[PDB]
């Protein structure tokens, strides 16, 4: 899974999903903005890796009963693939603006080109909005109608709940250091990435496959939280030790005064002296001060211990595996955390 | 129609949609986030006029058999008046964030009041996701469920795309003055404005009384777009000429650019002199630009002109009013115009 011919066939998805938004025949009064729109779905909506919208196909062929694959329902899955992915780049439209980032996908993030700035806001609803007129034009027919529609509502509202605990880490411009715990930030995972990133795809291919039990989604959330925490925890080491011409993003964390792993673990591991260097400089626009905190983080040892903790999350999540319901497959499962950890094995 | 008694009606369902999406046993893990998000639905969800949640309910009363008006079918129809009022106060939001506005409903603008800035972004996305939420709680056995839900996502992707649309006005800081006409106008304001302040409420009302008859929607919505139209033009005046303390707004359409329908009639009425004026000076930060601008909006008439247009337009809608048929009651379109007419807020 994860191969080349999969990726081959969810790729020639897009420019269907394209022609359904901005070239159907409707709102034919108004080619200016739809012509527009054709460009923000290109720049933002296939720009990425897309593997919340394969392990959308992946988990749907592992979940249906074998028989039952047709190429007309595989294609489906894609499709369902791709609405993830028009959430997907909705929130990163959104994040990018709330983060103040530079670059995403190894190109300016789209609210800093030239007349797009807060219209950027917009794009990010609108983006968001279409994926909706894809459920009705594809599915509205299916026992999957409603679950799937309300899957997207409940999880773009939990979405914004953990957005919003994010960015309360500061208060009148200083970080609520007192507050960063390792409680609060599985909290702020959980919401804002974990059920968009992982639930989503996999109750999708469930829903898809006519599978309602809501325990079966349950013993599904419990691995798919821990894989999410791992997925965040990683992308939290890169902002601040990874190379931005490979994650294709600038770091933010240091300046945003964000509750990121690298300053939960920070003060976890601080002493007195340590805990000052956190109070007086993260948080902070002055590139010494940030440059202080990466040195704070190499002191502390940041680097090894998150390396450690790839290592040993992997074993622990791969032994939870084992203990799921003998009624789901164990190699969606095992699938899922090998693509995410870059393993084979 | 628009009474005392029917806004206390309305009103008393508001503590009930906030206890729905913040104190109903969910999310029991996150209660900063919760606890917030009341307050996002305090502030920005129910001091406005509530015209489009209250019209909700006079359609549905006008429109439904007087035998089948039980407390629990009226309550219905003011929950779903509720969630049109839930896409009002997040399109508000993200509004006065692109337009750079001061004050709405009388208070500082969300995104600039203490610790909120961009985390108004969120907000704005977190209130839309909230109305779905709701309509799943109260609707979800009902026929008209699939109807409502599709004609909320529907809404939203066209007012998306109006609200571009609205911002094309400016290109590289100057704005498009040869492309202002009312040609251009009114496709603006169909999108950014008619579908979601006058169709959605009314297709709600049409809906709930279980009519489906698409010939019967489209005779609505032919009047419900003048009807809009006429409103947006309303309020473009109330930009340059309302009283800030009145509207509960600091007008910003000439600073922004935009394409309004003062600005139009300004191009269509001014000789040569005039029209440099607005080249030089249409679309400028600096406060003695917007100035000169409105003192030529002053100097053109254009007060008096919106007042005989106003008159005018009454009386030509009155007279659409009086030529529909399909079976829908001409009362209902005549209230909503006698609400909005010579208005000053
Ligand atoms: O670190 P963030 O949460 O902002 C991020 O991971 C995006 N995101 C937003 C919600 N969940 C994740 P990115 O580093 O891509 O900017
Ligand atoms: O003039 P706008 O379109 O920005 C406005 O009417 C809001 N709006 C947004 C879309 N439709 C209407 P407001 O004057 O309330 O700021
Ligand atoms: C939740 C996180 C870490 C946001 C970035 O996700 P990806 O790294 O999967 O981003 P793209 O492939 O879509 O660019
Ligand atoms: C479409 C428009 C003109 C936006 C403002 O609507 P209202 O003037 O109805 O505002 P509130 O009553 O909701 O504050
Ligand atoms: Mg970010
Ligand atoms: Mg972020
Ligand atoms: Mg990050
Ligand atoms: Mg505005
Ligand atoms: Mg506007
Ligand atoms: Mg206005």
């Amino acid at each position: 899974s994860f191969s080349k011919e999969e990726s081959r066939e969810f790729m020639a998805i897009f420019p269907d999903i394209v022609r359904d938004l901005t070239d159907a025949g409707r709102h034919t009064d108004i080619p200016e903005v739809t012509k527009r729109f054709a460009k923000v779905l290109q720049y933002n909506v296939p720009t990425g890796k897309k593997t919340r919208g394969l392990s959308t196909v992946i988990a749907y062929k592992m979940l249906e009963k074998p028989e039952n694959l047709t190429p007309e329902n595989v294609r489906l899955a894609g499709i369902l693939g791709w609405c993830v992915e028009l959430l997907q780049a909705s929130l990163l439209i959104m994040d990018d603006l709330m983060d103040r980032s530079e670059t995403r996908r190894g190109q300016p993030c789209w609210y800093r080109q030239e007349n797009v700035g807060f219209l950027a806001i917009n794009d990010c609803l609108h983006v968001e909005s279409s994926l909706y007129s894809v459920l009705r034009k594809y599915f509205s027919h299916l026992p999957c109608y409603v679950p799937i529609i309300e899957l997207f509502h409940d999880v773009n509202f939990k979405t914004n709940m953990g957005q919003s605990l994010d960015a309360l880490c500061m208060k009148d411009g200083r970080p609520i250091l007192s507050q960063f715990t390792m409680k609060r930030y599985s909290s702020i995972v959980k919401y804002k990435t974990s059920y968009y990133t992982f639930q989503l795809p996999v109750s999708l291919g469930m829903y898809l496959a006519d599978m309602y039990d809501p325990e079966q989604h349950r013993q599904a959330k419990t691995i798919l939280m821990e894989i999410g925490e791992f997925f965040q925890i990683q992308d939290d080491f890169l902002d601040a030790f990874g190379d931005s011409q490979v994650t294709g993003k600038v770091g933010t964390d240091i300046k945003e005064g964000k509750c990121s792993w690298l300053a939960v673990v920070a003060l976890q591991r601080s002493n007195p002296a340590q805990r000052q260097i956190m109070e007086e400089h993260y948080g902070r626009p002055e590139p010494e001060s940030t440059q202080i905190i990466k040195n704070l983080y190499i002191e502390l040892g940041l680097p090894a211990t998150f390396a450690v903790y790839e290592e040993e999350s992997f074993n622990i999540i791969r032994t939870h595996i084992h203990q799921i319901s003998k009624g789901l497959p164990h190699d969606l499962f095992f699938k899922i955390m090998k693509k995410i950890y870059k393993r084979d094995a």
